[PDB]
Protein backbone atom coordinates (compact mmCIF):
# COMPACT_ATOMS: atom_id res chain seq x y z
CA UNK A 1 0.00 0.00 0.00
CA UNK A 2 0.88 3.79 -0.46
CA UNK A 3 1.48 6.18 2.37
CA UNK A 4 0.77 9.41 1.25
CA UNK A 5 3.27 11.35 3.53
CA UNK A 6 4.17 14.53 1.35
CA UNK A 7 2.58 17.58 2.77
CA UNK A 8 2.27 21.20 0.80
CA UNK A 9 3.41 23.91 2.30
CA UNK A 10 1.43 26.94 0.97
CA UNK A 11 1.68 29.55 3.61
CA UNK A 12 3.43 31.03 6.84
CA UNK A 13 1.44 32.04 9.33
CA UNK A 14 3.42 32.32 12.22
CA UNK A 15 7.24 32.84 12.66
CA UNK A 16 9.02 33.18 16.15
CA UNK A 17 11.63 31.88 18.48
CA UNK A 18 9.92 28.45 18.30
CA UNK A 19 10.23 27.86 14.83
CA UNK A 20 7.62 28.71 12.34
CA UNK A 21 3.57 27.28 11.56
CA UNK A 22 2.66 26.71 8.08
CA UNK A 23 -1.12 26.41 6.56
CA UNK A 24 -0.59 23.01 4.55
CA UNK A 25 -2.25 20.74 2.09
CA UNK A 26 -2.58 16.81 3.05
CA UNK A 27 -4.39 15.42 0.29
CA UNK A 28 -6.62 18.12 -0.45
CA UNK A 29 -7.70 19.21 3.58
CA UNK A 30 -5.92 21.80 5.24
CA UNK A 31 -3.06 20.94 7.84
CA UNK A 32 -1.15 23.04 10.30
CA UNK A 33 2.68 22.20 10.85
CA UNK A 34 4.93 23.80 12.93
CA UNK A 35 8.37 23.58 11.95
CA UNK A 36 10.69 23.49 15.48
CA UNK A 37 13.51 25.75 15.62
CA UNK A 38 16.83 24.48 17.53
CA UNK A 39 15.82 26.59 20.22
CA UNK A 40 12.89 24.83 20.71
CA UNK A 41 13.31 21.32 19.67
CA UNK A 42 12.55 20.06 23.69
CA UNK A 43 9.19 21.28 22.60
CA UNK A 44 8.51 18.60 19.87
CA UNK A 45 9.79 15.76 22.17
CA UNK A 46 7.77 16.66 25.12
CA UNK A 47 4.74 17.01 22.92
CA UNK A 48 5.85 14.17 20.98
CA UNK A 49 6.27 12.15 24.29
CA UNK A 50 2.93 13.32 25.77
CA UNK A 51 0.79 12.41 22.53
CA UNK A 52 2.56 8.50 23.02
CA UNK A 53 1.34 8.26 26.39
CA UNK A 54 -2.20 9.71 25.98
CA UNK A 55 -3.52 10.05 22.51
CA UNK A 56 -6.18 13.34 23.62
CA UNK A 57 -9.04 14.00 21.65
CA UNK A 58 -11.22 16.82 23.25
CA UNK A 59 -13.38 19.23 20.56
CA UNK A 60 -11.45 22.40 22.71
CA UNK A 61 -7.91 20.62 22.30
CA UNK A 62 -6.19 21.25 19.03
CA UNK A 63 -6.41 17.81 17.36
CA UNK A 64 -3.15 16.10 17.25
CA UNK A 65 -2.37 14.15 13.50
CA UNK A 66 1.54 13.56 13.42
CA UNK A 67 4.84 14.12 14.49
CA UNK A 68 7.63 13.76 12.25
CA UNK A 69 11.33 13.44 12.03
CA UNK A 70 13.18 13.74 9.07
CA UNK A 71 17.18 13.13 8.59
CA UNK A 72 19.03 15.73 6.58
CA UNK A 73 22.73 16.19 5.79
CA UNK A 74 24.01 18.01 8.67
CA UNK A 75 20.44 18.36 11.20
CA UNK A 76 17.44 16.52 11.77
CA UNK A 77 14.05 18.11 10.96
CA UNK A 78 11.14 18.07 13.76
CA UNK A 79 7.34 18.66 12.30
CA UNK A 80 4.26 18.47 14.48
CA UNK A 81 1.47 18.51 11.96
CA UNK A 82 -2.36 19.69 13.25
CA UNK A 83 -5.81 20.47 12.19
CA UNK A 84 -5.99 23.77 11.13
CA UNK A 85 -8.29 26.61 12.45
CA UNK A 86 -8.22 28.95 9.76
CA UNK A 87 -9.27 32.11 11.94
CA UNK A 88 -5.91 31.89 14.20
CA UNK A 89 -5.62 32.46 17.48
CA UNK A 90 -7.65 34.18 20.02
CA UNK A 91 -5.61 36.51 20.65
CA UNK A 92 -5.32 37.77 16.72
CA UNK A 93 -8.99 37.77 16.87
CA UNK A 94 -10.07 39.93 20.03
CA UNK A 95 -7.77 42.40 18.09
CA UNK A 96 -10.13 43.74 15.66
CA UNK A 97 -13.55 41.89 16.67
CA UNK A 98 -16.10 42.69 19.56
CA UNK A 99 -18.38 40.08 21.26
CA UNK A 100 -22.01 39.64 22.26
CA UNK A 101 -22.83 38.33 25.88
CA UNK A 102 -23.38 34.89 23.53
CA UNK A 103 -20.65 34.67 21.90
CA UNK A 104 -17.92 35.63 25.22
CA UNK A 105 -19.45 32.68 27.02
CA UNK A 106 -18.97 30.60 24.31
CA UNK A 107 -15.35 31.38 23.54
CA UNK A 108 -14.88 30.89 28.16
CA UNK A 109 -16.46 27.94 28.27
CA UNK A 110 -14.89 26.04 25.57
CA UNK A 111 -11.64 27.14 26.96
CA UNK A 112 -12.54 25.91 30.47
CA UNK A 113 -13.75 22.77 28.83
CA UNK A 114 -10.70 22.04 27.51
CA UNK A 115 -8.24 22.89 30.58
CA UNK A 116 -10.68 21.00 32.65
CA UNK A 117 -10.18 18.04 30.14
CA UNK A 118 -6.00 18.56 30.24
CA UNK A 119 -6.16 18.50 34.32
CA UNK A 120 -8.62 15.98 34.94
CA UNK A 121 -7.11 12.07 35.43
CA UNK A 122 -9.09 9.45 33.80
CA UNK A 123 -8.91 5.81 34.89
CA UNK A 124 -9.63 2.64 33.03
CA UNK A 125 -8.66 7.29 30.18
CA UNK A 126 -5.55 10.24 30.29
CA UNK A 127 -2.61 11.12 33.02
CA UNK A 128 -3.81 14.36 34.43
CA UNK A 129 -1.93 17.32 32.84
CA UNK A 130 -0.85 20.66 33.22
CA UNK A 131 -0.33 23.21 30.45
CA UNK A 132 2.43 25.50 31.81
CA UNK A 133 1.96 27.97 28.88
CA UNK A 134 -1.62 29.20 28.94
CA UNK A 135 -2.27 32.22 27.08
CA UNK A 136 -4.18 34.10 24.23
CA UNK A 137 -1.89 33.17 21.37
CA UNK A 138 -1.90 29.76 22.47
CA UNK A 139 -5.96 29.20 22.07
CA UNK A 140 -7.05 29.08 18.41
CA UNK A 141 -10.70 30.17 17.42
CA UNK A 142 -12.81 27.46 15.21
CA UNK A 143 -15.83 28.49 13.22
CA UNK A 144 -18.36 27.32 15.41
CA UNK A 145 -17.30 29.88 17.81
CA UNK A 146 -15.73 27.32 20.42
CA UNK A 147 -12.21 27.21 20.97
CA UNK A 148 -9.39 24.82 21.38
CA UNK A 149 -6.06 25.16 23.99
CA UNK A 150 -2.56 24.51 21.71
CA UNK A 151 1.18 23.75 22.44
CA UNK A 152 1.50 21.09 24.68
CA UNK A 153 5.26 21.55 23.96
CA UNK A 154 5.95 22.54 28.28
CA UNK A 155 2.89 20.57 29.12
CA UNK A 156 3.12 17.91 32.57
CA UNK A 157 1.69 14.57 33.15
CA UNK A 158 0.62 13.12 36.43
CA UNK A 159 11.49 26.63 28.06
CA UNK A 160 9.57 28.48 31.03
CA UNK A 161 6.25 29.94 30.73
CA UNK A 162 5.62 33.52 29.10
CA UNK A 163 6.62 35.52 31.94
CA UNK A 164 3.64 37.98 31.69
CA UNK A 165 1.27 35.40 32.19
CA UNK A 166 3.60 33.44 35.41
CA UNK A 167 1.51 33.29 39.03
CA UNK A 168 3.21 34.73 42.04
CA UNK A 169 4.36 31.52 43.44
CA UNK A 170 6.33 30.59 39.77
CA UNK A 171 7.80 34.94 40.20
CA UNK A 172 8.84 34.29 43.86
CA UNK A 173 10.21 30.56 43.68
CA UNK A 174 7.72 29.34 46.23
CA UNK A 175 5.68 27.28 43.72
CA UNK A 176 6.03 23.16 45.31
CA UNK A 177 7.25 21.71 42.50
CA UNK A 178 6.98 18.70 43.77
CA UNK A 179 3.21 18.82 43.93
CA UNK A 180 1.32 18.08 40.55
CA UNK A 181 -1.73 20.13 41.85
CA UNK A 182 1.14 23.36 42.21
CA UNK A 183 1.01 23.16 38.28
CA UNK A 184 -2.99 23.05 37.97
CA UNK A 185 -3.01 26.19 40.24
CA UNK A 186 -0.67 28.24 37.86
CA UNK A 187 -2.65 27.42 34.42
CA UNK A 188 -5.86 28.58 36.76
CA UNK A 189 -3.87 31.87 37.45
CA UNK A 190 -3.16 32.13 33.46
CA UNK A 191 -6.68 31.53 32.45
CA UNK A 192 -7.81 34.24 34.54
CA UNK A 193 -5.79 36.38 32.65
CA UNK A 194 -7.23 35.44 29.58
CA UNK A 195 -11.12 35.58 30.96
CA UNK A 196 -9.83 39.09 31.44
CA UNK A 197 -8.51 39.72 28.16
CA UNK A 198 -11.62 38.66 26.72
CA UNK A 199 -14.06 40.03 28.79
CA UNK A 200 -12.63 43.35 27.49
CA UNK A 201 -14.35 42.72 24.49
CA UNK A 202 -17.55 42.25 25.03
CA UNK A 203 -20.04 45.12 24.13
CA UNK A 204 -22.17 46.58 26.84
CA UNK A 205 -25.08 49.64 26.54
CA UNK A 206 -22.11 50.35 23.60
CA UNK A 207 -18.92 50.24 25.60
CA UNK A 208 -16.51 48.15 24.81
CA UNK A 209 -12.34 48.26 26.05
CA UNK A 210 -9.67 48.16 23.49
CA UNK A 211 -7.65 44.66 22.90
CA UNK A 212 -4.87 45.30 25.51
CA UNK A 213 -2.62 42.22 26.95
CA UNK A 214 -2.94 41.39 30.94
CA UNK A 215 -0.58 44.44 33.03
CA UNK A 216 -0.15 46.34 29.80
CA UNK A 217 -0.22 49.50 31.86
CA UNK A 218 1.76 48.66 34.58
CA UNK A 219 5.11 46.37 33.33
CA UNK A 220 7.19 47.21 29.84
CA UNK A 221 5.95 45.60 26.15
CA UNK A 222 8.45 43.08 26.85
CA UNK A 223 8.65 42.55 30.88
CA UNK A 224 11.21 41.02 32.57
CA UNK A 225 11.43 38.20 35.38
CA UNK A 226 11.90 40.66 37.34
CA UNK A 227 9.24 43.69 36.65
CA UNK A 228 6.76 40.70 36.60
CA UNK A 229 7.69 40.05 39.96
CA UNK A 230 7.75 43.39 41.12
CA UNK A 231 3.90 43.86 39.82
CA UNK A 232 2.30 40.66 40.98
CA UNK A 233 4.47 39.86 44.13
CA UNK A 234 5.65 42.70 45.65
CA UNK A 235 2.87 45.09 45.14
CA UNK A 236 0.02 42.74 44.37
CA UNK A 237 -1.25 44.30 41.45
CA UNK A 238 -4.08 42.54 39.58
CA UNK A 239 -5.70 43.81 36.07
CA UNK A 240 -8.08 46.68 36.68
CA UNK A 241 -12.12 45.75 36.46
CA UNK A 242 -13.73 48.58 34.51
CA UNK A 243 -17.08 50.14 36.09
CA UNK A 244 -19.11 50.12 32.99
CA UNK A 245 -18.90 45.87 33.71
CA UNK A 246 -20.86 46.46 37.26
CA UNK A 247 -23.95 47.56 35.02
CA UNK A 248 -23.72 44.13 33.24
CA UNK A 249 -24.86 41.19 34.50
CA UNK A 250 -22.78 39.14 32.58
CA UNK A 251 -19.50 41.10 32.79
CA UNK A 252 -20.14 41.41 36.86
CA UNK A 253 -20.28 37.58 37.09
CA UNK A 254 -17.26 37.13 34.76
CA UNK A 255 -14.78 39.81 37.31
CA UNK A 256 -16.41 38.01 39.92
CA UNK A 257 -14.62 34.70 38.39
CA UNK A 258 -11.94 36.47 37.33
CA UNK A 259 -10.91 37.34 41.22
CA UNK A 260 -11.28 33.67 42.19
CA UNK A 261 -8.40 32.71 39.63
CA UNK A 262 -6.20 35.55 40.93
CA UNK A 263 -5.94 34.78 44.59
CA UNK A 264 -2.29 35.15 45.73
CA UNK A 265 -2.69 31.71 47.65
CA UNK A 266 -2.67 29.24 45.11
CA UNK A 267 -4.71 26.52 47.10
CA UNK A 268 -7.66 29.46 47.29
CA UNK A 269 -8.32 29.45 43.73
CA UNK A 270 -11.08 27.88 41.84
CA UNK A 271 -10.28 24.51 40.06
CA UNK A 272 -11.29 24.34 36.25
CA UNK A 273 -14.52 21.96 37.13
CA UNK A 274 -15.74 24.04 39.25
CA UNK A 275 -15.04 27.45 36.68
CA UNK A 276 -17.28 25.67 33.95
CA UNK A 277 -19.79 25.09 36.62
CA UNK A 278 -19.94 28.86 37.50
CA UNK A 279 -19.69 29.57 33.59
CA UNK A 280 -23.21 27.12 32.90
CA UNK A 281 -24.82 29.32 35.46
CA UNK A 282 -24.42 32.62 33.88
CA UNK A 283 -27.02 34.05 31.93
C1 LIG B 1 4.54 7.69 8.19
O1 LIG B 1 4.30 9.09 7.96
C2 LIG B 1 3.01 9.49 7.66
C3 LIG B 1 1.96 8.61 7.33
C4 LIG B 1 0.65 9.15 7.05
C5 LIG B 1 -0.29 8.09 6.64
C6 LIG B 1 -0.63 8.13 5.28
N1 LIG B 1 -1.40 7.17 4.72
C7 LIG B 1 -1.80 6.13 5.48
C8 LIG B 1 -1.43 5.97 6.81
C9 LIG B 1 -1.88 4.79 7.50
C10 LIG B 1 -2.56 4.81 8.68
C11 LIG B 1 -2.88 3.59 9.30
C12 LIG B 1 -2.57 2.36 8.75
C13 LIG B 1 -3.01 1.14 9.57
C14 LIG B 1 -3.99 0.24 8.88
C15 LIG B 1 -4.34 -1.00 9.76
N2 LIG B 1 -3.61 -0.97 11.04
C16 LIG B 1 -3.99 -2.03 12.04
C17 LIG B 1 -2.16 -0.96 10.74
C18 LIG B 1 -1.79 0.36 10.03
C19 LIG B 1 -1.85 2.34 7.57
C20 LIG B 1 -1.52 3.55 6.94
C21 LIG B 1 -0.65 7.00 7.42
C22 LIG B 1 -0.35 6.98 8.89
C23 LIG B 1 0.43 10.54 6.99
C24 LIG B 1 1.48 11.37 7.29
O2 LIG B 1 1.29 12.76 7.33
C25 LIG B 1 -0.07 13.27 7.40
C26 LIG B 1 2.73 10.85 7.62
O3 LIG B 1 3.78 11.70 7.90
C27 LIG B 1 3.75 12.40 9.16
C1 LIG C 1 -2.77 10.55 10.47
O1 LIG C 1 -3.86 11.32 9.97
C2 LIG C 1 -4.72 10.73 9.07
C3 LIG C 1 -4.69 9.43 8.75
C4 LIG C 1 -5.62 8.87 7.85
C5 LIG C 1 -5.59 7.40 7.53
C6 LIG C 1 -5.12 6.95 6.29
N1 LIG C 1 -5.10 5.62 6.04
C7 LIG C 1 -5.57 4.79 6.90
C8 LIG C 1 -6.03 5.10 8.18
C9 LIG C 1 -6.47 4.04 9.09
C10 LIG C 1 -7.25 2.96 8.67
C11 LIG C 1 -7.63 1.99 9.54
C12 LIG C 1 -7.25 1.95 10.89
C13 LIG C 1 -7.69 0.92 11.88
C14 LIG C 1 -9.15 0.49 11.67
C15 LIG C 1 -9.67 -0.56 12.65
N2 LIG C 1 -8.68 -1.61 12.97
C16 LIG C 1 -8.72 -2.67 11.95
C17 LIG C 1 -7.29 -1.08 13.12
C18 LIG C 1 -6.85 -0.31 11.89
C19 LIG C 1 -6.46 2.99 11.32
C20 LIG C 1 -6.08 3.98 10.45
C21 LIG C 1 -6.06 6.49 8.44
C22 LIG C 1 -6.66 6.96 9.74
C23 LIG C 1 -6.59 9.71 7.36
C24 LIG C 1 -6.62 11.04 7.73
O2 LIG C 1 -7.52 11.97 7.30
C25 LIG C 1 -8.58 11.43 6.46
C26 LIG C 1 -5.72 11.57 8.62
O3 LIG C 1 -5.80 12.85 9.05
C27 LIG C 1 -5.10 13.85 8.37
C1 LIG D 1 -0.51 28.25 18.90
O1 LIG D 1 0.22 27.11 18.43
C2 LIG D 1 -0.07 26.50 17.24
C3 LIG D 1 -1.01 27.02 16.35
C4 LIG D 1 -1.28 26.32 15.16
C5 LIG D 1 -2.27 26.84 14.17
C6 LIG D 1 -3.33 26.04 13.83
N1 LIG D 1 -4.31 26.43 12.99
C7 LIG D 1 -4.20 27.64 12.45
C8 LIG D 1 -3.18 28.54 12.75
C9 LIG D 1 -3.27 29.90 12.06
C10 LIG D 1 -3.78 29.99 10.76
C11 LIG D 1 -3.95 31.23 10.15
C12 LIG D 1 -3.56 32.42 10.77
C13 LIG D 1 -3.70 33.79 10.15
C14 LIG D 1 -3.46 33.82 8.64
C15 LIG D 1 -4.38 34.74 7.80
N2 LIG D 1 -5.20 35.77 8.51
C16 LIG D 1 -4.88 37.12 7.97
C17 LIG D 1 -5.18 35.79 9.98
C18 LIG D 1 -5.08 34.36 10.51
C19 LIG D 1 -3.07 32.32 12.04
C20 LIG D 1 -2.94 31.07 12.70
C21 LIG D 1 -2.18 28.11 13.62
C22 LIG D 1 -1.01 28.99 13.94
C23 LIG D 1 -0.64 25.13 14.94
C24 LIG D 1 0.31 24.63 15.84
O2 LIG D 1 1.04 23.48 15.64
C25 LIG D 1 0.97 22.85 14.35
C26 LIG D 1 0.61 25.34 16.97
O3 LIG D 1 1.57 24.87 17.88
C27 LIG D 1 1.21 23.79 18.72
Amino acid sequence: RTVARDITLLECVGKGRYGEVWRGSWQGENVAVKIFSSRDEKSWFRETELYNTVMLRHENILGFIASDMTSRHSSTQLWLITHYHEMGSLYDYLQLTTLDTVSCLRIVLSIASGLAHLHIEIFGGKPAIAHRDLKSKNILVKKNGQCCIADLGLAVMHRVGTKRYMAPEVLDETIQVDCFDSYKRVDIWAFGLVLWEVARRMVSNGIVEDYKPPFYDVVPNDPSFEDMRKVVCVDQQRPNIPNRWFSDPTLTSLAKLMKECWYQNPSARLTALRIKKTLTKID
